């Protein structure tokens, strides 16, 4: 029900209600319900699950306290959680909303255990909603049973079109156009479409290069007084898009071939 578009970007309104509400819930004292502190987000493969989070956070003006998984690998594993919690908490405990956004997973006995002890109370303290992302939250079990929420994000076709409109806002493309390609290219990531749009730019440069002297480029590009030759953004027309989309798919399908046949 709440407004899910943001700086030309789209947000899956199921994903939004889940996160927004998970968050605002942990700031309230609402009667006779145990509110889970941490919300673990899984699924939404190909779709920008982390990016959706970022989107939501900006939409509330939360500068989350980020963390990486590679950081929680390399003292660090336990400590850095407590400290990154406290950091967020001190933000919240000065004012304005904050949350600890822990991101990605695929040592662990501990990382769990620190969650469990931290889930049991604040501990001067503070109340900070943790958000986590992964693939599937395996062996969470004791804190799912206890005090955490798993959330499988099943994006719609609607969500894909939305995320996809995001990618092309810049190039003023019919809502129609976006619908045709997404439909035309099912089970492809958002990475696919980024790649597609980038492939159109690429080609233009390739034409420029090939055109205006491979040998005499570094100059026209550097030791010129008029600067680099400032490029005009290529019109992202539909037939362009389709041609490029199959092209990329053939290529994909081909790397799979050379991969499995070399292996």
């Amino acid at each position: 029900n709440l407004d899910n578009k943001l700086d030309g970007f789209y947000i899956a309104p199921a994903f939004m209600d889940k996160l927004v509400v998970h968050i605002t819930k942990n700031f309230l004292k609402l009667p006779n319900i145990k509110v889970p502190l941490i919300l673990g987000i899984w699924g939404g493969k190909g779709q920008g699950k982390s990016f959706q989070c970022e989107l939501v956070f900006r939409k509330m003006g939360i500068n989350p306290i980020m963390m990486s998984a590679g950081e929680l690998e390399s003292g660090e594993p336990a400590k850095l959680i407590r400290q990154r919690y406290r950091e967020a908490a001190e933000i919240i405990r000065k004012g304005n909303m904050c949350c600890l956004f822990i991101n990605d997973l695929d040592n662990n006995q501990m990382v769990n255990a620190t969650l469990m002890n931290i889930a049991d109370n604040p501990t001067e303290n503070a109340r900070v909603p943790i958000i986590v992302t992964g693939n599937d939250f395996s062996t969470a079990p004791l804190i799912r049973d206890g005090r955490m929420e798993k959330f499988y994000w099943a994006p719609t076709r609607e969500d894909r079109i939305g995320v996809c409109t995001g990618i092309f806002r810049t190039d003023n493309v019919p809502a129609e156009d976006v619908v045709k390609i997404v439909d035309n290219f099912p089970g492809q990531s958002i990475d696919f479409f980024g790649a597609l749009r980038a492939r159109v730019y690429d080609d233009e440069v390739r034409k420029w290069v090939s055109g205006t002297g491979i040998e005499k480029i570094g100059d026209k590009l550097l030791n010129s007084f008029d600067g680099p030759p400032t490029f005009e953004q290529p019109k992202m027309t539909i037939e362009k898009l389709l041609e490029y989309g199959n092209m990329l798919v053939q290529e994909q399908e081909n790397v799979k071939r050379v991969q499995l046949a070399d292996k």
